[PDB]
RNA sequence: CCCCCCC
RNA sequence: CCCCCCC
RNA sequence: CCCCCCC
């Protein structure tokens, strides 16, 4: 039978990938500070330090927030997923001590963690800097607030707060979701703001940015504690922050798939034509492959994950198009990069969805009525 | 097939969460209280000195409110409660210890609890002003009643009644819902208010907001607390008023899919429409997402749960219109702070809403009926 | 190669 | 981001 | 909040 000749490639693909007799282990380069939950305060108040000073230099701030999240996890914990991810780890124990330098002539003590990646010199700098603008701020509203202070629970987790907005538009891979980093930081976060004069988003981001380009592995760390916490049972609203624009993440880099969804959902008629249904045995194997992966496929695009090509539906430029037109059509994408390979199935398809938008007739057997006198 | 064309977010979203690898675990801070059933007794006295108190100082109740619930939980369940909420805890054993101190010159003797959140100095404040107040009752009264004094069993739970109430309101966030915290704490537990001098709903209210505000784990231990304590095989009157007002914090933040069945129940017309049976598919989804939490997905929005954000319906413009419609047509919102996005399918759900309030056809077909003659009736 | 919107 | 009523 | 009769 002519049915019977059919080849899944996409989940033979898997299968190949899921299968592996041999393993890889990569080399993460010299040394990762591996914080317990001992030094967990120690950090959310210098990430609060960061956040007190007025033009902050959030050259650290990337580091500083993997610091935070890696001290959430525990030393434990986050080794564990560093070896999970395929990389060899050389640990850093991170301890408190005291340091003691002349600034200004007078002998000044500083509470310093020993870090390899952040230097003890640099670590009393951003306390330097936060004293400066503490002592200003003192100086401006007499007694200062438990909110507007470094010592706050929420510090850590505000400054995480922006790194999960850069993990949201990390799918583009070229930095230019910044633009909407900002602006969700302004629109989401506006009370935070208003406490911190240091939370900078453009600085903050670019940071994020930086620490996701320079260490991948960092990005699975971040992937995972994002998880790990969006695992709780509860916690304070800058948690449950957090926690909804970590899952805003879910899905990036697959934005086609759910648009697919949609463009069914709204039934645009050029999904019937011709050179789309040629396409649909194949374009349900990739659909039945993302059901199958679950939850596990939403990161596939954020952590750069061999498998996540597998989820393309560009592959398939007439049922890709149609997808492409019925969002257009909609007015949903904008300034989406997604070009149409099939330009006349593209604006066939956004002008039914345009009139899709204008119509609107009820549907009487959806609704359980009995005797209509409607 | 096209048929074939769909992926489960909601459930899948889900399916991640509840299946990490991995833990995180947070510091609370220096150390929390914990205590035990032996200081219950101490603290339930504490409580109802408060509430005999004419004009008190309610700065502290929203703690002292917690740490009766704690000592209800008793050390050990108080300790698993915070460690599986996913906090790190350095446990302060509460014990029962005597200060002496010259008030007024004369030496006097005070039964204070060792505790790091409250001092010693203000606890024996706490008495100072509540035996100024229990001299007055004595002089206007001659006699105090057992419903009138600081010693009686209730005190401890009539406080954690205006906390279930603050419970109750905690899903919009920002303390509007005082008001009625307020109303309702005079309408419930009216009783209670003509016995004790203290129970103050605003400023109880506030403490208990600012308390909830200040330490997140709290509202964990006061959720899990309620949950415990309406686990009972019964109790007293109080108890029994504590149990129905924290139950109705169940399901706050989440009234859109309580308001969604309502709007299926009534058959609202504006379901059925195009755009709002494309959304159908997913809505199900979440629908059925909170029919597999079951009772864990009540409290999701009270205590900031991660997964609070997927029972969201708002996601769906066409439906939560209708709904929010129909909610606004049957005279059942305001002052919701909800807006619809649709405001065409909201006007149109509204009016059908409006309507189905005036009519009204008695179904026949239902009943059990056998040889009719009603029809000459 | 893949990706690229909004929230 | 989510939430926001009443009882 | 719930409850509220009779036997
Ligand atoms: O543990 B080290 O090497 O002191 O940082
Ligand atoms: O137990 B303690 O430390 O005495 O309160």
């Amino acid at each position: 039978a002519l049915s019977k000749v059919k080849l899944n490639d996409t989940l033979n693909k898997d299968q190949l990938l899921s299968s592996s007799k041999y393993t890889i282990q990569r080399s993460t380069g010299d040394s990762i500070d591996t914080p317990n939950y001992d030094v967990q305060k120690h950090i959310n108040k210098l990430c609060g330090m960061l956040l007190i000073t007025e033009d902050a230099n959030h050259k650290f701030t990337g580091l500083i927030g993997m610091l935070y999240a890696m001290s959430r996890l525990g030393r434990e914990d986050t080794i564990k997923i560093l070896r999970d991810a395929g990389y060899h780890v050389k640990a850093n124990g991170v301890d408190v001590t005291t340091h003691r330098q002349d600034i200004n002539g007078k002998e000044m003590k500083f509470e310093v963690l020993t870090l390899a990646s952040l230097t003890t010199e640099i670590q009393i700098n951003i306390e330097i800097e936060s004293r400066k603008s503490y002592k200003k701020m003192l100086k401006e509203m007499g007694e200062v607030a438990p909110e507007y202070r470094h010592d706050s629970p929420d510090c850590g987790m505000i400054i995480l707060c922006i790194a999960a907005l850069v993990i949201t538009k990390l799918a583009a891979g070229d930095r230019s979701g910044l633009t909407a980093v900002i602006r969700r930081a302004n629109n989401v976060l506006k009370n935070e703001m208003k406490r911190y004069k240091g939370l900078l988003p453009k600085d903050i981001a670019n940071s994020f940015y930086e620490v996701f380009e320079k260490h991948p592995h960092f990005i699975d760390v971040f992937v995972h504690f994002g998880i790990a916490q969006s695992s709780t049972r509860g916690g304070s609203r800058v948690e449950g922050i957090f926690a909804g624009l970590f899952m805003n993440a879910y899905g990036a880099g697959q934005v086609m798939l759910r648009w697919g969804v949609l463009a069914k959902s709204v039934k645009n008629i050029m999904l019937g034509h011709a050179s789309v249904q040629a396409e649909m045995e194949q374009v349900v194997e990739v659909y039945e492959y993302a059901q199958k992966l679950g939850g596990e496929a939403g990161f596939y695009h954020i952590l750069n994950n061999p498998k996540a090509s597998l989820l393309s539906l560009t592959q398939f430029p007439h049922f890709s198009s149609v997808v492409l037109g019925n969002a257009a059509g909609l007015g949903i994408m904008g300034e989406y990069r997604g070009t149409p390979r099939n330009q006349d199935l593209y604006d066939a398809a956004k002008a039914y969805a345009e009139q899709l938008k204008e119509n609107g007739v009820i549907n009487y057997s959806v609704l359980d009525l009995t005797a209509e006198e409607l």
